[PDB]
């Protein structure tokens, strides 16, 4: 990785998302730091447009794989850091089971010493009586492993994963993710063998914060090779 080195220590992070869900327009600013040496992420997101039209947890996967910890033996698989500083593109479609789907485009990259994640979010065909438009998911998240594969034609990566949000009534709400990554430069990247990223995330609330917002603590480690 010619970007391996950019992550060697504590990185400032910055996240900006602009959203639209069923005409339900919004904005979130996030900021924290990442210490890729420990596959560790620390962040705080604020709804700058007042309250969130959806559920925080629904935005978690959208809200930084370059911060992942690839064990040494797997370094030759780090696409993420391979893209930097240049950066990469992340696009997604999130089909919420029995509900609407989100579409996402992001540009992840460096701005000086800050790692920036800029996102455009558009969700459609959501139900006002939904779990989503209805806000019935619990404020939590479960651990999970994602199946990473190389997308050569595209000089990038292709990923597919399921996410299960809990419904307050004790049920489960599926969010089928589908995803592509492509480098932002015409620069050389690291095409990986299939492996995975194992995640763990913990959401919280800021006792002092008075605004709509999310505290998230995640851990991500490469595995499978």
């Amino acid at each position: 990785s010619k970007g391996e080195e950019l992550f060697t220590g504590v990185v400032p992070i910055l996240v900006e998302l602009d959203g639209d869900v069923n005409g339900h327009k919004f904005s979130v600013s996030g900021e924290g730091e990442g210490d890729a040496t420990y596959g560790k992420l620390t962040l705080k997101f604020i709804c700058t447009t007042g309250k969130l039209p959806v559920p925080w947890p629904t935005l978690v996967t959208t809200f930084l794989q370059c911060f992942a910890r690839y064990p040494d033996h797997m370094k030759r698989h780090d696409f993420f850091k391979s893209a930097m500083p240049e950066g990469y593109v992340q696009e997604r479609t999130i089909f919420f089971k029995d509900d609407g789907n989100y579409k996402t485009r992001a540009e992840v990259k460096f701005e000086g010493d800050t790692l920036v994640n800029r996102i455009e979010l558009k969700g459609i065909d959501f139900k006002e009586d939904g779990n989503i438009l209805g806000h019935k998911l619990e404020y939590n998240y479960n651990s999970q492993n994602v199946y990473i594969m190389a997308d050569k034609q595209k000089n990038g990566i292709k990923v597919n994963f399921k996410i299960r949000h809990n419904i307050e009534d004790g049920s489960v709400q599926l969010a089928d993710h589908y995803q592509q990554n492509t480098p932002i430069g015409d620069g050389p990247v690291l095409l990986p063998d299939n492996h995975y990223l194992s995640y763990q995330s913990a959401l919280s609330k800021d006792p002092n914060e008075k605004r709509d917002h999310m505290v998230l603590l995640e851990f991500v480690t490469a595995a499978g090779i």
